[PDB]
């Protein structure tokens, strides 16, 4: 599914840059789950 | 819900935790990541 496979890859950036900040791992995931949750809500 | 969904994402994230702590890097273990959301939204939606 290249539109999901791709978005994906662009929350994998945004986590590696939030890990460089100095958050920890779980918090920034409880934030970024929202964006997949939301966007299989839209496409599936 | 979708509630399974959301407990399924809550385990990855723990399970990337895991790996990370084994000293895998997040980047590379994000690339299987991704191949196994994208394969349990495939079949399950």
């Amino acid at each position: 599914n290249l539109l999901f496979q791709s978005y994906l890859d662009n929350v994998g950036v945004q986590i590696v840059r939030q890990m460089r900040s100095g958050e920890r791992f779980l918090k920034i995931w409880s934030q970024t789950v929202e964006e997949i949750v939301s966007y299989v809500t839209v496409n599936f």
